[PDB]
């Protein structure tokens, strides 16, 4: 995807991001390293169809946290947009309070680097990455439904993942 | 991924393949408009570590027949290899008798259009490709994890794309 090839370093950036608490923050992806990372484009945080996908995640940040996992969510959306559609209840297609940090890429550069970014206009599909512990990227998953991703699924991945970096040799049986 | 892009045509190939009566057959993508396509990419019939992950679904071939949908092997093996693979038990590494067509690619065109290629090595990654009833792409999920692949997802996936299609302003909920 772009710049994102499965085994090698997950493509870098930087960018601000507004924290559960509210605080707008400038992450990097190599702040998490050390620990597992489920970054998850997401076109908009303004839906009209389905709930804004990256909202199981928030409700299930626990389990992620207790795997060493921290999930990242990402929009094109500026960290205001975000904050405000964060401050917008999910049934009038807001978010409602996040428990996980989302980045903003306005610029679309990081769409751009991660390859989700739509041909014809400038919002995103639905990117999925999981990163492992030493940056690298594991599991690419892209697609345009708003129900792709599977909160049980993404957890199992992760620990096949963990698994087979503490073992190899011997099968997620 | 290569040429592979969501909501575009899924890149065309032609290639012989092992059907499961035995013969070998040159197929292409197209021949399967009108119905759903699970295109299944995976590294080699011979496995150590896990069986290969193609025989969970030659196993299940009958569940997506149910839903209209073709699921299609791949490797880089040569049609030789793959007849010798599936005419070797499972318990030797090898794939035993198969429910769905295995396509070629031992020159690895098809595996570079999807993207799937590994960059220092001939042989590629697990990538999963659904692609729709009008050949438009429409999941692409790449690793190389030897159980990254989910039948049951794969199929619950299947089902949500159908659905977006007969409604779409509605969501799957
Ligand atoms: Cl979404
Ligand atoms: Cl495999």
């Amino acid at each position: 995807s772009g710049n994102a090839k499965i085994g090698h370093p997950a493509p870098s950036f930087k960018a601000t991001a507004v924290m559960p608490d509210g605080q707008f923050k400038d992450i990097s992806l190599s702040d998490y390293k050390g620990k597992y990372v489920v970054f998850f484009f997401y076109p908009l945080d303004f839906t009209f169809v389905c709930p804004t996908e990256i909202i199981a995640f928030s409700d299930r940040a626990e389990e992620f946290k207790k795997l060493n996992c921290q999930v990242i969510g990402a929009s094109v959306d500026s960290h205001f947009s975000h904050l405000a559609w964060i401050n917008t209840p999910k049934k009038q297609g807001g978010l409602g309070p996040m428990n996980i940090p989302l980045v903003s890429d306005p610029k679309r550069t990081i769409a751009q680097d991660y390859g989700v970014l739509k041909a014809d206009e400038g919002i995103s599909f639905r990117g999925l990455f999981i990163i492992d512990d030493k940056g690298i990227l594991r599991q690419i998953t892209i697609n345009d439904l708003p129900v792709g991703r599977s909160v049980d699924e993404i957890l199992r991945l992760v620990q096949a993942f963990q698994f087979t970096d503490k073992h190899g040799e011997v099968c997620p049986a």
